[PDB]
């Protein structure tokens, strides 16, 4: 799964970050903007496959300062996307 990953990049490279029930990886990152981050999604993507993270079906970027994490969702706006 993913939780070795997410406990890697967990305050390293963002400030939050969770795999979600409908296959997303979601990483929480303090955002200047609330548009325009599919560069960083794609890189993102990346790493987390070169790190031999299976099954995801994109990473989602979303604002620390207002998304809201619960169990297997993440609730606001996506900043950034990049899919498999």
């Amino acid at each position: 799964g993913a939780d070795k990953y997410i406990d890697t990049i967990t305050g390293f490279s963002c400030e939050k970050a969770a795999v979600t029930d409908n296959g997303f990886l979601v990483i929480a990152i303090d955002a200047d903007s609330d548009s325009g981050y599919d560069m960083l999604a794609s890189q993102f993507l990346e790493e987390a496959k070169k790190e031999g993270v299976s099954g995801l079906k994109g990473v989602l970027i979303v604002d620390i300062k207002n998304a809201k994490f619960e169990q297997g969702a993440v609730v606001g706006k996506r900043i950034g996307k990049a899919y498999k």
